C-alpha cells in the first residue's frame, strides 16, 4: 500500500564539500539517516535511495544510481524497475529535509487516502515566498498546480503556500508519467513537479498537505541551514528530555546527540555535550563542559567539566574537574577521580579515589585504593603496553612511577616519590626513592636567594 | 493594611520531582524564594505560606499545611485563623509565578487602593490565550467577571487578556466568601475564582491590573517551563551588570546567579558561571569557563578558565587556564597560578607563583615563593591530614614530593626531583633524589631504539 | 569627490569606563576600527577622526581635538581647518556606529549624487521610533525637515522613519551654514541637524537614504547597545564562514573575531574562541572550548578543548583534551600534545608525542620524541632560564625532571623517574633514581591499613 522514494543525487556545490550532502551530520546522525526515521512511519513495502557521485560511501533501503543530473524526474525514474506497475501510495521525498516529522509523514498519506489523490503534495505558508514554486488553488480551494517563480504572474507571486518538494502520488500513474515527459519532452532534464502538469492535463485530481510550520520543511544546501537544522533538532531533543523530567540551565546551548537516553531528574548546566550511545542514569548531575562519547554512566553521579569516552561509570561516581576517562575504562560505585588525572584502558573497583595529576593506564585497580597525586602508571616502552595489577586497600605514594609489568599486593605502600621496578607484596611497603640530605646555608649562594637580587 | 497569601501547594506532577516544585532553582535561589523577594516590595504585615506534602522539607514567612488536594480556595482557607477578621488589601499569588517583580505587585495593590475594588485580578494579554481563564469586561470596560476556556463562548474564546492567578482582594469579604462556597458548593473542590463568581452576584467591585509583559506571568508547570524562567531572570540580571558597567561577550550565554556583586568594568566573556555569594572587583577579566561559587575576587585580577569554590583571591591575581582553587584557600595579592594547579585549605602569600601541574593542600605559604613545576604537598596517610609551612622566598624544585609535617625554612631551596620527609632550615638547600649514571649504547638494546625497529 | 568626518568625541558616561567609548571592542577591534573599514568602501580623499578627552589614548585618519562639549555641530567645526573651501560629499558619521556596512555607505553618497542633494541623511524605519529624530516628508515624499521627539506633533510622533546620524552634505555649503548657526546661534551648542534647519530655509535639497534593516543603524551608548553590537557581528562573520564551507555546530555560540580566516571544511563544535591573526587550516576539528589567540593551525588538525596562543601547528597536529601551548611553541607535523600538557617557547619536531602531565619549557625537540607522562623540562633558577635540547628518537621516561641546561642525545633513554642534571650521549640511557627496597608486613603498621581502621 505504501512506498517510499529517497532523493539523495540532488547537487551539493554550496556545501563546499568532498563528503556527499546528505551525510552531513544534525545531532549526531547524517540528514539521510533522519529522513530514513521519517520515512519509517509509514511502513513502506519497498525504499528506494536515488545517489549520484560517491555512490559507494552514501551505501557505504535499496539503492540505485542516477551517473547523470537530468532533474528530479531522471532520479525518480531511476526506481521504475523496482516499483513499475505496483499499486498503492508512493511518497518523494529529498534527503536534505531531516526536519520532516514522521507525524508530518503519516498525515500527508492519510491525507491523500482520504482525498482519493493521484497526487498529493506537501506544502507550508511563509511570508517570504520568494524562490518557491506557489501553490494555485480555485474558488473551491482545489489545487490546479505548481508555479516556479520564474514563471509567476505578480498575482501569483502574492502566494504564500508554497512547494516543499515532498510528494505522494499514485505509484501507477507517477511512472506513466514520467515515461510520458521523458519521450515528448524536447530537452534532456525533466523535474518530478512536470508530473503535477500532466494531471491538470488530464483533470487528475492533485491535492495539498500544509505543515503548520514552515520551518520543518528546510531544505539544506549550505552550511547555514545546516546550521539552522542542528538548532530545531537541538531544541527538539532538548524539549522531549525537559517533559521527561531532565533540567537544563539553557536547552538552546546543550548538545545532545538524537539516541542519547537521560533519565529523569538529571540537571544539566549549559554548555554539555552528550553524544553516541550515551546513557545517563537518575539524579546524576553534569556540569558545564562535559562531554561524554558512548558511555554509560549511573544514578547520583557528578560529572565536572570531564570528558569521558567509551567508559562505564557505576552510580555515585565523582569526577573533574578537569579529568579525562579514555576508551576502555570502567569506574566502580563510588569512585572519585579528581583533577587532571587520565584513566585508559583500566577497570577501577567501588571506592578506589584518584584524586590528582594522575595517569591511570592499561591498570586492573582494586576496591578502597588511594592513588597519591602525582602518580605514573608507566606502561610503554616505545613498542609494547604492559598491565600493572593492583590489590584492595593498597596506597600510592604521591609522585610514585609504577613501571608495569607489576603487582600491588593488597594492603601494600608505594612510598611517597618512589620509582616502582618490581612486584610489591600484599601487607609490603615499597621505597624507591633518595634520603633527604640538608646543607646549612647553600642557598645564600644561588640566585633565588634574596641577597643575590 | 497589606496582607500576602503564597500558594506553595498546588500539584508538581509534570516536574517528574522527588524535589516539591516551587523549591526548583532558578539562577541560584528556589521559584519560592523569587515570590517572597516580589511579596516583600508591598511591605505586607503578614504572609501566609501554604504547602503540602513534603511541607517539613520546603518549612526546613507564617506556614498552613493543606493534607488534602481540595484546590485553592480551601488552599486560601487554610490561612483563615492567621487572617480572619483583619481589614486591609490581601496579595494572593503561586510560589510558581517567580517572574512577577516588586514593581508589578506594587502596582497592582496600588491600582486596587486607587479604585476601591473588593477584588484586583492580576491579568496580561497574549494572542494565543487557548487554556487560560478569559477577562470579561463590558462597554466601560469594567471587570465583570473570569470565564475558564471550558465555558467561554466562541466570542468569549477571542478574549486575549487572561487571568494569571494572581489577585488582591479585600480581607474581610474574601474569607467570608469562601466560607459561603465551602458551605453551599454541594461539592468537595472549590477555586479562589469562584469568589469571583460570588462578587459577580452581589455586584461587587471586580478590578483587572494589566501586565505589560505577558511573559513575566510565566507560571512554571514542567521543566520547560523551568528552562524559560532560567532564561528571563538570567536575562535580567545580566542586563542590570551591564547598565552597572560590566561587559559580555554573550549575555544570553552567561551564567550569573541573582546575589552575585559585580564591580563596573568587569570584562565577562561567554560560557563564565559565578554562583552563591560570589564578589567580582573592578578591571577583574573573567575568560570562557571560569566558574566561581562563594567566592571573593579582587580588583585587576584575570581568570582564565577556572573554577574557583569558598576561598578569597586578592588584587591582581592570575589563575588559569584549567586551575582548580577548591574551599578553604586564600590567593595573595598578584599570586600566579598557572594551568594544571590545585589549591587546597592553604594559604598562599603575596607575589607568590605555582605556574605547573601542582598541588598545594593544608599549606601555609609566604610571599615570593616558587613552586617548581610537579611539586605535590603530600597531606594525607589515609587516615589523618598533616600541615606543611613554607616561608618567604622559597623555591620549591620542580617535581618535589614534600610530605607533610614539615616546614621549609626562609629562603630555603629543595632540589628539583627530591622526597622531602623533614624540616629545611631558612636559608639551607635539601636535596633527596638518585645521581645521575649514564651507560654508553645500551639505548641500542632497548625498544624505542629505531635500530630495533 | 569623496571627504568623511568621524565623531569619536562624544559623551560615554552610560559606558562607566575609564577607556574612550569608541575604542570598546566588537569581535576583536575598536568600533572606531569598524568605523575606518566602512568609511574605506566610499575611497576618501580626506577622512577626519573629532576626539575629546583622553584624544591622546584615541591617537596612540587625520585627528582634530574637540576640548569642549559644544554638540555636533562644534565637533564638525573642528574639521573647518582641513576641509573648508573643498568641492565634494562628505560622510558625517559617528565613531559608535560599528554595524554600518561599507555597502550602506557606498549607496548613501551614490543616492546623494543621483538626486543632486546638498544633504542625504541615513535613515531607518522602526516600530518604536522613540526618542529618535522623524524624518518628515511631503505629497511628493521629498524630505522636508528633521524634527526631534520633544518638538514632534502627536501626528509627526508616528513617522517611523528616524535619523540614524548618519550624513553626506555638500562639503562647500555644510561649513557655509554651520558658520552662520555658530555666529547667530545665541547660545553655546549646536548640532550638525541645526544645518538641514538652514537647507529648509533656503529650500536647498535634502534627501533620505533608508537602510533596510533598523539594527544596521544600532548607536552603541551602553554596554548593553555593546552586546548587542557583539551579538550582530558575531552572526555577521559566522554566516561567511558557513557560506565559505565551514562547519558551526552553534553558530549563535561561537566567538570569532573579524581577522581570523578558516579554510573550507573546517569543522567548529559551539563555545569556540578564536582571536587575532588566527588562521585554521582544511578539515580541521576544533572542539568546544578551544581558545586560539595569534595562531596559526594547518589542515587535518584536530584541536580538543585546549588554549594556543602565539604559535604554530602543523597539519595532522592532534592537541587536548586540556592543553596550553603558549607563546612562541612550534608543533611540528602530526605531533601529539595529550591531557595536561604547557608547552612554552619550544619548536617540537615532526611525530613527537607529549600525551599527559608534561611540561615542556625553552626546549628545542627533535622528531619522534616521546614524553613519559610526568616529565617536566626544568628551564628557571629563580633569575635566569636554561635551553634543553633533545635529539630525534629520544625516550624521556615518566616523571623524569631535566634540568637545564642539558642536551639528551639521539635516539638516548631517560630511566622514568629520574633526575637529570648532565648531558646524555646519543644511544645511551641515564638513570637518576633510588632503586627499589620492599619490607616485609610493614603496611600492618600503618594508617591506611585495613586492621588500622
Ligand atoms: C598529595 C596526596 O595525594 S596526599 C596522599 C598520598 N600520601 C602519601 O604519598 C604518603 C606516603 N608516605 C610515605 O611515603 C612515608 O614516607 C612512609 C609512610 C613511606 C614513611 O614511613 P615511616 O615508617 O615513617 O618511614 P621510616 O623512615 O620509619 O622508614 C621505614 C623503613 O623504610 C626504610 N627507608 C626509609 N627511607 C628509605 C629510602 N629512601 N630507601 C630505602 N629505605 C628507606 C627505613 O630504613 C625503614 O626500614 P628499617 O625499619 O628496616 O630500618
Ligand atoms: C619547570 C619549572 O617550574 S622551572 C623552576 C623550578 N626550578 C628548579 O626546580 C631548579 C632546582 N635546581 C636544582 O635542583 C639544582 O640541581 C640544585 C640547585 C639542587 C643544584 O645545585 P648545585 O649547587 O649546582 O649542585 P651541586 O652538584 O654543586 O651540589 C650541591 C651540594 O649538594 C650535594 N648533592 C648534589 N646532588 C646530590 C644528591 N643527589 N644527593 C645528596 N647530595 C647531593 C653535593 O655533594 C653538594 O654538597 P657538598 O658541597 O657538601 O659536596
Ligand atoms: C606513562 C607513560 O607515558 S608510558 C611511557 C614512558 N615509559 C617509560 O618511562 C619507561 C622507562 N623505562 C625505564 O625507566 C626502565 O626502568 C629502564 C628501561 C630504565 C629499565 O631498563 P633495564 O635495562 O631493564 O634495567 P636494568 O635493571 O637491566 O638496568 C640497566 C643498567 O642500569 C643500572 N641501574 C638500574 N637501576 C639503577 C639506578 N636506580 N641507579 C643507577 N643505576 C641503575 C643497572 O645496574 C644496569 O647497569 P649494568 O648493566 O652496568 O649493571
Ligand atoms: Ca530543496
Ligand atoms: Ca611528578
Ligand atoms: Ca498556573
Ligand atoms: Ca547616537
Ligand atoms: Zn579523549
Ligand atoms: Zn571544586
Ligand atoms: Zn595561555
Amino acid at each position: 500500500s505504501n512506498f517510499a522514494i529517497i532523493l539523495a543525487a540532488g547537487k551539493g556545490t554550496r556545501m563546499k564539500s568532498d563528503l556527499p550532502k546528505v551525510l552531513h551530520k544534525v545531532a549526531g546522525i547524517s540528514m539521510l539517516e533522519h529522513v530514513f526515521r521519517s520515512v519509517g512511519a509509514i511502513q513502506p513495502e519497498k525504499t528506494v535511495t536515488v545517489v549520484g557521485h560517491k555512490a559507494e560511501l552514501v551505501e557505504e533501503t535499496e539503492f540505485v544510481t542516477q551517473s547523470e543530473q537530468l532533474g528530479t524526474g531522471h532520479a525518480v525514474m531511476m526506481t521504475e524497475p523496482i516499483l513499475e506497475g505496483l499499486s498503492g501510495h508512493t511518497l518523494v521525498i529529498a534527503g536534505d529535509t531531516p526536519l520532516i516529522t514522521g507525524e508530518s509523514l503519516k498525515n500527508l498519506i492519510d491525507f491523500h487516502i482520504n482525498h482519493k489523490n493521484v497526487a498529493t503534495i506537501l506544502t507550508a505558508e511563509t511570508d517570504n515566498p520568494f524562490g518557491y514554486g506557489r501553490i494555485v488553488r480555485n474558488d473551491n480551494a482545489e489545487v490546479l498546480r505548481i508555479v516556479e517563480q520564474k514563471d509567476a504572474t505578480d498575482f501569483e507571486k502574492q502566494i504564500k503556500e508554497i512547494n516543499t518538494g515532498t510528494y505522494v502520488f499514485d505509484n501507477e500513474r507517477l511512472f506513466e508519467a514520467l515515461k510520458n515527459i521523458n519521450t515528448n519532452n524536447a530537452q534532456g532534464e525533466y523535474y518530478i513537479t512536470d508530473v503535477i502538469g500532466i494531471f491538470r492535463e488530464t483533470g487528475e485530481k492533485v491535492g495539498a498537505y500544509t505543515l503548520k510550520d514552515f520551518d520543518e520543511s528546510l531544505g539544506v544546501n549550505d552550511r547555514v541551514a545546516l546550521a539552522t537544522a542542528e538548532s530545531v533538532m537541538r531544541r527538539r531533543i532538548n524539549h522531549k528530555h525537559m517533559v521527561n523530567g531532565v533540567s537544563f540551565v539553557n536547552p538552546e546551548a546543550t548538545y545532545i546527540d538524537i539516541d542519547v537516553e537521560i533519565a529523569p531528574e538529571v540537571q544539566i548546566e549549559a554548555n554539555v555535550i552528550l553524544k553516541g550511545q550515551t546513557k545517563i542514569g537518575a539524579e546524576t548531575v553534569l556540569t558545564n563542559g562535559t562531554y561524554v562519547v558512548d558511555s554509560t554512566i549511573g544514578a547520583g553521579a557528578v560529572i565536572t567539566n570531564s570528558m569521558i569516552e567509551e567508559s562505564s561509570v557505576a552510580d555515585g561516581v565523582t569526577v573533574g574537574p578537569y579529568a579525562h576517562i579514555r576508551p576502555n575504562s570502567s569506574l566502580g560505585a563510588q569512585v572519585h577521580i579528581g583533577n587532571f588525572v587520565e584513566v585508559k584502558g583500566s577497570s577501577i573497583g567501588e571506592n578506589t579515589k584518584a584524586g590528582h595529576l594522575t595517569y591511570i593506564g592499561n591498570c586492573e585497580v582494586g576496591s578502597n585504593v588511594n592513588f597519591g597525586a602525582g602518580t605514573i602508571t608507566v606502561n610503554y616502552d616505545g613498542k609494547n603496553k604492559y598491565k600493572t595489577v593492583i590489590g584492595d586497600n593498597v596506597f600510592v605514594g604521591s609522585n610514585s612511577t609504577i613501571i608495569a609489568p607489576v603487582e600491588l599486593g593488597d594492603n601494600s605502600l608505594v612510598g611517597a616519590g618512589s620509582t616502582i621496578t618490581k612486584d610489591v607484596p600484599a601487607d609490603a611497603i615499597a621505597i624507591g626513592r633518595g634520603r633527604q640530605i640538608n646543607k646549612d646555608e647553600y642557598a645564600t649562594r644561588l640566585p633565588h636567594h634574596p641577597k643575590n637580587q
